[PDB]
C-alpha cells in the first residue's frame, strides 16, 4: 500500500546513515518526511532512539512501516526547512535571530544529554524550522547512549562532520559525548554569526586552527563577531574537553543572557 498511501515528491536530504524524502498523502495531501531504508541493523537503534523524543526543539517521530526488506520512517516535515538555509554567506544572521536560535539548539541539546542520548552530528543542516521558526534538532543516525542506569559510557567511534568535529574525536581513542555536542554547537554559532566555518578540521595540520589556538581573533571568521559572543566562542571552542564550558555554564554566559534588538 505505502506506494499507494503516499506519493514522494521530492528529495529533502541525506542523513549519515539513509536519505529523506517530502512525502504527501494521496488522499488527505498531509506533507510529511519519510526516511526510507532498504533493509545493518543500525535503524533499530535510531528507530529505539526516535520513539524516545518528546520535545519542542527536537524532530517530531509519527511512527515507522516495514514493507519488503524496505523500513519506512515516518517524520513532521519542517515547514520552515533548515537553519543552513538562513545562514548567508560570508555575512550570518542578525545577532538577535541567531541567539534565539543558538537558545533552543541549547534546549534541545540538554533536553538530549538529560535522557542521556548524544546526537554526534549537529549541525546547520541537521537544524530545522517550523513555521514560527522554531528550530528542531533533526536525524538520529548517528544518536546513541552516553548514559544509562546513571552510568556514563565514553564513546570511541569517529563521526560527525570535519569542520564540526571537536578536536578529541581526532586524537584520543575515547571521548566524553557531552563536550563534544558542546562543540558543534559552538562552530553553528559560528556559521550563524559569520557566515561560514572556521576550519575544515581542528587539527594542527590545519593553520587557521592553529590561527585561533593562538588567539588571532583579528582574523576571519572571528573579526566579524561582536565582542559578546567571541566570549562564549573562546569559552566553547576550548581544545581540552575537560576544560570546555558545559551547558549549565553557557546558560550564565553574559552573551547568551544579552537583551537584543
Ligand atoms: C518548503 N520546504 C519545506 C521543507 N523543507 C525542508 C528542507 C530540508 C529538510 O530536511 C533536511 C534533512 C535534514 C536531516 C536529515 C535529512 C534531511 C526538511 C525536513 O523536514 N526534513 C526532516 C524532517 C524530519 C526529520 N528529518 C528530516 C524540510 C524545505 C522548505
Amino acid at each position: 500500500p505505502f506506494v499507494e498511501d503516499w506519493d514522494l515528491v521530492q528529495t529533502l536530504g541525506e542523513g549519515s546513515f539513509g536519505e529523506v524524502q517530502l512525502a504527501v498523502n494521496r488522499v488527505t495531501e498531509e506533507a510529511v518526511a519519510v526516511k526510507i531504508v532498504d533493509m545493518p541493523e543500525n535503524i533499530k537503534k535510531e528507530i529505539c532512539i526516535l520513539k524516545m523524543l518528546n520535545h519542542e526543539n527536537v524532530i517530531k517521530f509519527y511512527g515507522h512501516r516495514r514493507e519488503g526488506n524496505i523500513q519506512y520512517l515516518f517524520m513532521e516535515l519542517a515547514s520552515g526547512g533548515s537553519l543552513f538555509d538562513r545562514i548567508e554567506p560570508d555575512i550570518g544572521m542578525p545577532e538577535p535571530d541567531a541567539q534565539r536560535f543558538f537558545h533552543q539548539l541549547m534546549a534541545g541539546v540538554v533536553y538530549l544529554h538529560g535522557i542521556g542520548i548524544t546526537h554526534r552530528d549537529i549541525k546547520p543542516h541537521n537544524l530545522l524550522l517550523d513555521e514560527r521558526d522554531n528550530l528542531k534538532i533533526a536525524d538520529y543516525s548517528l544518536a546513541t547512549v552516553f548514559r544509562y542506569n546513571n552510568r556514563e559510557r565514553l564513546l570511541n567511534k569517529m563521526c560527525g562532520t570535519l569542520p564540526y568535529v571537536a578536536p578529541e574525536l581526532l586524537k584520543r581513542r575515547e571521548f566524553h559525548a557531552e563536550p563534544v555536542d558542546v562543540w558543534s554547537c559552538g562552530i553553528v554559532l559560528t556559521a550563524m554569526l559569520a557566515g561560514e566555518l572556521p576550519w575544515d578540521q581542528p587539527s594542527d595540520s590545519c593553520q587557521e586552527y592553529s590561527d585561533w589556538k593562538e588567539k588571532k581573533t583579528y582574523l576571519n571568521p572571528w573579526k566579524k563577531i561582536d565582542s559578546a559572543p567571541l566570549a562564549l566562542l573562546h569559552k566553547i571552542l576550548v581544545e581540552n574537553p575537560s576544560a570546555r564550558i558545559t551547558i549549565p555554564d553557557i546558560k550564565k554566559d553574559r552573551w547568551y543572557n544579552k537583551p537584543l534588538k
